[PDB]
Order: structure tokens, then sequence, then C-alpha cells
């Protein structure tokens, strides 16, 4: 077989980016400030961060086995419990002591068959008592809250009708449904696309079986009280090309940015319209919603040219490293009308931006305030002489966290520091009764100088300033998607405003 | 109550001295070089790791919570196994989530009465199945070699017959006896010595009761074919000191260093001579025998003062951090001698060392091998300027270790690097059939430039050169003591030679 690397080489493995691999507890983590007493729950986050050392040289960071941090809160006191999900992935590499899995995507490189390709690195979503760990090429894996034991790959008592779970379901507020989809949905390079819901009791609700113009990479999704939203990103699957070693994903400057919208409730496969936006990236979506005139309003992070530019075109044509911004759009649609083209976006802010969340409550209907990560390339606000050295390669990079009122127009930036760089925040309502975008910001921050990872705990009268800082002794590698469970919330989600 | 801090302040938890208190595993550590493939078995070691935040400032180091690493080798590969011994104070405080017990060994400033005061924090022994975390001030606690389960306090099916257990016990390697004793036998300031040994079968056979000239701390003990012999360092307890809050400990410049004699079979207690060697420190026993004359040859570290100079005499006079130096004793007892009085003892060596390992198949024998840890301060062996500031305190310092040849004289150093300090080494021999000293040495790095711990493999063949340097993500707080348990071993512990 290809020869097994014995420690992690390259730059997707090196720095900050190194590969820990622990799993077990740190309880009673050490606090700088004081964490409010009333905040009662846990932030879950997954990395991407492979097991073994890859055969796979340059092995891109979304290829990493999905490893979950729980950080548990009562009375100002938390504790870390962190677990990798037992993928077949990871249970079959941990037998062989050794990597198996190829390359992202491309099951024509793997040293034996796999049934589940999943890293389950996606998301980490809570549904009725238990995680899912999420990865859109895959179904979810189920997992205990409390212990994050892995019960396996889970099919929704086998009522799920897709080879593939989206990372990004929503939580309707109001109806208590996830709302779900997968692409790719019948294996490799397929145009079919499976919109599916679960009502609050479990029960499979919607499912329409819809064509994709191109195979495009669906990443994220929009919901509002009547339509279901797919914007497609310009990556495109060729399954020859994969057959022959070459990757899954390759952008295309020649087709627009793909928005399909199905009405919500009761539609069939060709009741989805494919509105053509202006070519380019569709990053992830903050929230959609109905305005009073019934016209779609999509906010999502957009950008102009090929965000992952290790994939680039056919003649490998793209981008560099840190050249492409992604900037918080608002696109109108409205489904009765038959001009497939869309105007250029507005845009809310000027920020390189990321990584946008809204209070849930307010999910599929009209929020008014937005979180999302910002990239300050603002000399001073980052000092990068010190971070690039040891930041290694692979992942975005974050310098600080905003926070905008849609109403006002307010902006309220917070900068952790010049050495150190933020993930993607959650947001916690101060209490059951607070008004929407009221209460808490949490948010792992990597602290270049200590080469520790801290959890900052802010508060959104004033997100400039840390209430709390979290201390932890060992690097959480750069991950992606996490989400708060109030201890007050019996379904794990929160109560509608 | 007396406030409790929620991060960890002073020197003693500072830089690499800085607690993690991560428990759980890290398998497949990353390897540089290759561990040999015939090396099977686990290397255990315990180190004081605070859980909480003590509210005795600049609490000793020797007063931290036990936590126990294992690295478990097979076939090249390693895994990381780490677990906190589950004593009554970790158990108490975890509930609690706050430090209740109080200063090193005195009781009376504790928050809370505690029935076992032990942190279990200064050796981890293998014994008929079960590991033994030891602390001299209490019974050890049993805990599952394999998965670091704490099974409770162990008192040798009711058969411990003392409230103190040695974090020093002796194997014998033609008996297969575990030659034991404690201390305050009694409870604080107690001058009783219960000397006691068990059977490979688990049965008590020796139990001797004898009485200290004064109530000083005996560390550790050596065990020749037909004698016991008790080194006391010149720190005495005074219960008095203790109720007002004063230390457990305090030097007496006034006395000699104590050796006591006792016959290892069939004593009383009355039988036992206290021979007076010059004033000094008792540190680390390498080993004893009794010679071809049958004089016992006593080899262990020596100082000529307080080492534990944080403890100074009742006028607060005692040497400075790094002052100390201790050196290679070898002192010549004669049970048979009325002249109590002992001459100046010879050195093996010039070295300031600490931690003798010998090949443990010639314990209570005639050795020709002692690896041991080294404190070079010749300008460049060590990079102070960049180690200190990183360093914190509390904790001794060694940038080598020798492997001494007594039969030839000669004298091997592995030198780390300049950014490097080792721990206490283990002794592997090579397989059943392999000559005295002949095999590998294992020793624990703090790596001040990663600030990450390294596992280093030597071969005895060449200890100048890493055959394997085992790199692990995280730093293992400097610890005490540790023991190999090879798997070819039944009972834990290696044939006679
Ligand atoms: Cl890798
Ligand atoms: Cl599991
Ligand atoms: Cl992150
Ligand atoms: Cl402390
Ligand atoms: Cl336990
Ligand atoms: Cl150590
Ligand atoms: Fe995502
Ligand atoms: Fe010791």
């Amino acid at each position: 077989l290809p020869p097994a690397p014995r420690y992690f080489q390259g730059e997707n493995t090196a720095g900050f980016m190194r590969p820990v691999r622990f799993e077990g507890d740190i309880t009673n983590l050490e606090v700088v400030g004081e964490i409010p007493k009333s905040i009662e729950g846990t932030f879950y986050r997954v990395m991407p961060e492979p097991h073994l050392p890859s055969f796979i040289p340059n092995d891109p960071w979304f290829n990493g086995d999905g490893n979950i941090s729980g950080f548990y809160f009562k009375d100002g006191h938390v504790d870390l419990k962190q677990r990798y999900v037992r993928t077949e992935k990871f249970v079959r590499e941990a037998e062989a002591r050794r990597s198996l899995l190829g390359k992202y995507r491309n099951r024509y490189t793997d040293l034996v068959e796999f049934k589940i390709r999943s890293t389950a690195n996606g998301n980490i979503v809570y549904w009725r008592g238990q995680l899912l760990a999420l990865k859109e090429d895959s179904p979810p894996y189920a997992m205990d809250p409390e212990t994050l034991e892995t019960f396996g790959v889970y099919d929704f008592d086998g009522q799920l009708p897709s080879l593939t779970f989206t990372a990004h379901p929503k939580f309707d507020p109001v109806t208590r449904e996830m709302v779900c989809f997968g692409y790719e949905a019948k294996g490799d390079g397929t145009r079919d696309i499976c919109y599916y819901s679960f009502g609050p009791d479990g029960k499979i609700a919607e499912t329409v079986w819809l064509v994709s113009p191109v195979c495009g990479m669906i990443h994220d999704f929009a919901v509002t009280e009547n339509f279901v939203i797919f914007p497609i990103i310009p990556l495109v699957c060729d399954v020859e090309r994969m057959k022959q070693g070459g990757d899954h994903w390759q952008w295309d400057y020649s087709i627009p940015m793909y928005i399909g919208v199905l009405p919500r409730r009761g539609a069939q496969g060709s009741d989805v319209k494919w509105f053509e936006a202006p070519h380019g990236f569709a990053g992830h979506v903050a929230n959609a919603f109905e305005d009073d005139k019934g016209h779609i309003q999509l906010q999502m992070a957009y950008a102009k040219d090929n965000v992952f530019f290790w994939w680039p075109d056919a003649n490998g044509k793209g981008p560099r490293p840190g050249e492409v911004e992604a900037h918080f759009a608002n696109f109108v649609l409205d489904y009765q009308s038959d001009k497939l083209p869309l105007a250029e976006p507005t845009y809310l802010v000027d920020d390189d931006m990321e990584f946008p969340r809204i209070d849930d409550r307010v999910a599929t209907r009209k929020h008014k305030h937005t979180f999302f990560c910002i990239f300050d390339r603002k000399p001073g606000v980052t000092d990068f002489e010190f971070v690039m050295p040891r930041a290694g390669g692979g992942a975005p990079m974050s310098n600080g966290l905003a926070h905008l009122n849609h109403e006002t127009g307010d902006i309220q930036r917070y900068l952790p520091g010049p050495r150190k760089l933020t993930g993607e925040c959650i947001f916690i309502p101060r209490n059951s009764e607070a008004a929407e975008g009221d209460g808490y910001v949490m948010v792992l921050l990597a602290n270049y100088e200590d080469m520790c990872s801290e959890l900052a705990v802010l508060d959104t009268k004033d997100l400039t300033n840390e209430v709390a800082l979290i201390k932890l002794p060992v690097r959480l590698r750069p991950g992606l998607h996490g989400n708060w469970v109030d201890k007050s919330d019996v379904d794990g989600h929160p109560a509608p405003l």
C-alpha cells in the first residue's frame, strides 16, 4: 500500500494546525473575569482533526476526522468534554493504525471499500435528544449529548430518503420542524436534490425530488415561511474525472450562481425555478424571510470568485490565497417572476466576512440582528509577522466578530487582539423573555502567543468587552460550525419571539 | 471560607508548570525515528497536577493531585492514556468545584475533615494485577493498569498494619516479595516506623514496629539480602507547630543523617541500630547490597544542605534555589559494628545528580550499572536565558541522563539539547536473556521551544543517540517517579539475572 507517515508533514498540519487528537475531559476550566451565573447549557463545536497522517499529500482541511468539543456551563463553572465521531473511517483506520480513506469525496482513491465515507466534521446540531454530526456527502452520525458516545449512522427510523444530509439544516422556531436536503442525493455526480423535513415528533413531512441544472456544490440553503432556496456554488462534479483520480470539485466560470426556489409544502420537483444570480461563490446563509410584498430576502456571504481556490477550473485558472473577499449580500427573489436573471445583490456592510449567525428564534422570519466573522486587513488589527509563521494553512482566518443592527445600521466590532483569531460565534438569549439579539456571544479564539485556545464570553450590550475569558491549556484546531443547546429548552432549541 | 481562585497564579503554576489537568487518550503518538518493534509493555509515570487552584498561596509542587500517564507500546506503536487518581481529596474537591485540602501534610488548615489526605502523586508501581498510586502520608490507591480506573484506598485484604505506605517499596527479583515501610506509621508527628513485606501470593510476611530517634522524613529506604536500611532526612515534625498553621517539616542543623539498619527477617523493634552519618540530605536510593565481607554498600544521592529549602530551620535558615547539589554517594555500614558515627561517604561521580535507576533484576544484590538524572551548569549545556522565563518554579531541573558502568568506570551522558530538560528515566531489558543494563532507556523531555513534552527512547549501546522521539502535542507537567511493566513479565516485574 502507499506508505503511512508516522508524523504530520505539510502546511495543513503545521503550527496551530498541528493535530492534537486528544479525547476526554478537562473539568473546571480556568476563567479570567466572570461567566454570568444565569448561563446554563452546552456549546458544541466540531473541528476537522486527522486522527492518523494521510497517505494523500496536502490533504485539504475539509477531509479531517470530526472531533466534537462540548463546553458544559452551569453556575459560572465550565467543563470541556472532547470525543471523535466513531465514523466507519475513524473505526477502520483506528483498527489498522493507518489512513485508508483517500482524496476528499473520491472513493476511487480509497485503499479499502467504505460503505460510509463521512468524516462527520461539517456541523454538530441537536435533534430530539441526540447530537447529529453532519457531513454533506453522508447521512448524519447520532451521538449522546452528555457523553459524546457515537450511537452510529442515523437514518431517522428508516425514513431518510437521501444518501446525503446537508451540514446546514434549518430549525423553524414556530413549527419546531427540522428542514433538510441533500445534493448528489443518488450518489457521485448525480444532479438529484432531495428536499425533506421532519416534524418535532420525528415523522418525515416533506420529501420532494428535484434536479439541479449542473452537479454543483449546494453547501447551504435558506428556508422562509412558504419557500426553500438552494444557492449553487459554481464548483461542478465529473465522476469520470474522479475515476481517473481527479478532484470531486472543479470551478466553472461559464455558469451563473443558480438560486433554486421551491414551494416549502406540497410541491413537485418540476415546481422549482432556477433563478440565475451573477457568477460568484455562495457563502453561508445568515437567514431568509418573505417581506410584506411576499418577495424572498436572501441574506448570505457572497464572493465574486472561487473562495475554494485549491479546486480551480479545467485549465487550473483561479485566485490566490487571501485574494477573494466574501461580502454580506441581500438577494431579492420572487417565485412568481418568469425573469430568471437576478440583479446584483445589495451589500449590508463592506467587511470581508463569513460564518453569519442570527437569533434563531426568528429563523425563517424577518431578523434585524446578525453576528458574523470579519477579516480586517487594516494595518495593526492582526500582527501577521508574528501569526503567519505559527498559523499553518488550509483554514479560513477571522480576526474579529461584528454585530449588525439591521434597523439602526449600527455595527459593533469585537477584536480579540493582534495575535488572536476567532472561529464561528454562537448567540445565547439572555433568558426566555429577552428581545431579539439580546444576551451573550461565545467564540473560540486561537491565541498564537500562548499557542493555546480560549473561549471568550461577550454581552451583546457591549461586544467590544470580554465578560469572561476561559483559558484552555491545549490547542483546539481551527474548526467549522457549533451550536448552543440551552438547558431551559426541552427540545434543545429556543422558543419563538 | 478562604476565596477559591478561578485561574492559577504564582511561579509554581507558571510557564511549563501551568496545570493542563487533561484526562483521556491520545492514541498513535507521532514518532520521529523508529521505536524498536520488540519493545512491548507500559511506561507508567505520576505527576503532581493541581485539579483546582489552591486557596494556599505558593502551595508546594509535592501537594498537587496525582495524575497517572500510561505509554502503551506494541510493534513500534505507542498510545497515551491519562487519568487522575480518585483520592478522597480529588473526589470531594471535584464535587465542591473548589480546593478544600490546605497546606502540605497539615490537616489543621483543611476546610473539611478528610479521612485520607493522599494526593497519590509520589510513585506508580505494579503489584499483583493492580497499579498502586503511592504517597508516604497515606495507604496506596489501587488502580486498573488497562483503564487507569481507581478501585479505591488499598489495605492488602485488611493486612496493612500501617497508616502510611512509602513511595519507594523494593521488589526482590529472587523472592518476588514487595518490601515496604511507613514512617509516622501511627499518625502526625509519631516516631513509629512500621517495616512490612508481602509475598508474591499477597500474604503479609514481615511486620516489625520500631522507633525513629526523631520524627524525621524517611522518603526512601534500601533492602539487601539480610538487612533493611532507613536513611532519615533531617526534616523534623512538631504537631504543636502544625496546630498553629506551621509547616509539617522544619530542618534541624543539630542532628546527624540517621541511618537505621534492621535485620530483614525475624527482627524485633529493639534490633534496629541508628548509625549517624555526617549531617546532610538523604536523596533517592539507587540500590544497596552486602559485599563479600557482609558489609552493606548503600548507594544513594546525598547533599550537604537542605535540598527542600522551602522548609528551612526554626530561624528560617537554609540555602537558596539551585544552590544545593546532590552527589552519587556510597555509604559502608556494618550491623555488627558498635561505632555509631559513620565516615564521610565515597563519591562514584562528580555530577550534580538525582533519580538513580538500576537494572531492577539485581535489586537488593550487587549492581554494576546505574542510570541517573544530571544537572550540568557548564555554560551552553542549558540555554538558561531562554528556558528559565518559561520554566516556572517548585520542581527540580535535570538537563541530561548519565549511565555509569561501576566495573570499568565508563560514563555515557545523554544531553537532549539546550532548550530541553528530563524527568526520571526507566530501564527496559532488551529481552529476558539480556545482560545487566543492556536494553532501552526512556525519559520524558520538557521541550521549552515547542512548550510540548516528548518521550525519548535510547539504546544502552549508545545513550548519546535517540533511537526514537515520541512527540506529544500537549505538556506533561514535570512529574516524580515512573516504572516499566513489560508484557513478557506475568507479575509485572522482571526475572532475576
Ligand atoms: Cl493529514
Ligand atoms: Cl462511541
Ligand atoms: Cl474554531
Ligand atoms: Cl495551586
Ligand atoms: Cl475512577
Ligand atoms: Cl517528568
Ligand atoms: Fe458550513
Ligand atoms: Fe521519591
